């Protein structure tokens, strides 16, 4: 029994995490084999001002180690340090990028070192509500499936509102945001209508079930709702991939739909459902289904 | 900015995991240089659970009856002996991973980050609270038994907790690493009850403190109070007395805003009366207690916005 917002463990990517020094800034990096990635704001053109720059200008440290950078390559906003070490911690990895909803860990660090993990997920407007100061550029996001870590996030800047934006391992932002000192504001969010219906699952699985009617509903009925309440739009798909949380509890999607219905129209009327007063959108069925399995790394 | 609940990296607790069996029992165990710690529980049947004796059971057992697993490799047994709730296996190998370590005994209100596992290997980690009532609001399954809570400040490792059992209510119970149970409980299956639980007034108001460092105030009023009318008006809603020594903890919190203890005990009166209106505080619609004033300091930078 129970029910909380789980990281990975960040054991393999500990192992990896190093600090970067270019001139006045420093922020971290990944390790990975003799190849060190960081945010390229490090160094705006960014090439112009990348070809003014030779291998000792940049300083990576791992641990009580200076590493030696012997060449440097820029792909997209990541900058590519080659080093003279490879790392004897290298995990089993893969560079994947994740879509709106996809949840993933963060290891937050600050001076190559690690300070904390936690759980989140890419909102449907690309920015991630994390916790971050200054010094944590370079942070990553990841999942694990068995033993290989597929690297999905590195941290680049916080927005006016204070969420955060990033770039995927190949530097490719996720969201219309750009890495410089502009005018750049979040876009409206919506709820994760499929990660909502998934912990709905999770409720009736540890025993709450006051919010379950009777009543069905159309994907069509219930995606005019959820436009009105800055749902996202449910799909064929959400509801596939709902197939074996809705067998497990025997209460079909288009069932659990009619609840959600219910709470958006009507609240919770002092009612909690796992500790909670609001509608929890950041677990995935997968989420759900493994923390409610017991999946090892 | 921001502000999650946040865990400790788990890299050094990794490894230390390793999976101990004796008989049809698997469960996990925590690996530091020559030694497995482990429940010891272990050594029971589920029949046996009802009023088990312990030095009864393990008189009868020798080394070779305990499989320990480390990874891909068994661990031998070279002895065994017994601390409270705790089994303490002599292995012949010292963790070549043994980082820097303390065991502590933590008190109600104290946070700490949990490395769920099965069969000796890791399967996430999240941060908890150790309830007023000695109880720990977990997320764990069958085999999960031997999983630990811990602290990490600077390279050294507070191990605080080693999980032992699910109560009828869905919340758990364990020990710290000497065998000493958290609570009135006992290692054995029995009519066993969570106490009525409560809410950490500390704890809430250090996260209040939070909130006002990330800028959102307006929860706050023009109104103080003295400590025991706080402690009168909040027990009517379960929360527990706020003693001189909160106080006390949470001067560095007030000294960096700028509002006393006791104006922030005003204002969380005034939320316990008038709940949130449809606003809510650091994304949460309820007063959230699994922050210590510690921990909020640590998170939240030194500037308020
Ligand atoms: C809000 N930041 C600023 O005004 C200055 N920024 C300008 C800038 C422009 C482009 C890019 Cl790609 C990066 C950046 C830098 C940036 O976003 N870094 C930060 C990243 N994450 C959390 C941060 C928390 C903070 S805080 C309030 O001190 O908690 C500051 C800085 C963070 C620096
Ligand atoms: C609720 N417990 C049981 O049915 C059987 N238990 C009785 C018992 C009595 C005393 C001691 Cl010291 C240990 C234990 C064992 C026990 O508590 N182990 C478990 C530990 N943590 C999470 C557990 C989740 C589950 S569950 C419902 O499948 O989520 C089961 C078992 C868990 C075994
Ligand atoms: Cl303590």
């Amino acid at each position: 029994s129970g029910f909380r917002k789980m990281a990975f463990p960040s054991g393999k990517v500990e192992g990896c995490m190093v600090q970067v020094t270019c001139g006045t800034t420093t922020l971290n990096g990944l390790w990975l084999d003799d190849v060190v990635y960081c945010p390229r704001h490090v160094i705006p053109n960014y090439e112009d001002l990348l070809i003014r720059k030779s291998n000792h200008n940049f300083l990576v440290q791992a641990g009580n180690v200076q590493l030696r950078v012997i060449g440097h390559s820029m792909q997209n906003c990541v900058l590519k340090l080659k080093v003279d070490t490879a790392n004897p911690k290298t995990p089993k990895y893969k560079f994947v990028r994740i879509q709106p909803g996809q949840t993933f860990s963060v290891l937050a660090c600050y001076n190559g070192s690690p300070s904390g993990v936690y759980q989140c997920a890419m909102r449907p407007n690309f920015t991630i509500k994390g916790s971050f100061l200054n010094g944590s550029c370079g942070s990553v996001g990841f999942n694990i499936d068995y033993d290989c870590v597929s690297f999905c996030y590195m941290h680049h800047m916080e927005l006016p509102t204070g969420v955060h934006a990033g770039t995927d391992l190949e530097g490719n932002f996720y969201g219309p945001f750009v890495d410089r000192q502009t005018a750049q504001a979040a876009g409206t969010d919506t709820t994760i209508t499929v990660n909502v219906l998934a912990w709905l699952y999770a409720a009736v699985i540890n025993g709450d079930r006051w919010f379950l009617n009777r009543f069905t509903t159309t994907l069509n009925d219930f995606n005019l709702v959820a436009m009105k309440y800055n749902y996202e739009p449910l799909t064929q798909d959400h509801v596939d991939i709902l197939g074996p949380l809705s067998a497990q509890t025997g209460i079909a999607v288009l069932d659990m739909c009619a609840s959600l219905k219910e709470l958006l129209q009507n609240g919770m009327n002092g009612r909690t459902i796992l500790g909670s007063a609001l509608l929890e959108d950041e677990f995935t069925p997968f989420d759900v289904v493994r923390q409610c399995s017991g999946v090892t790394f």
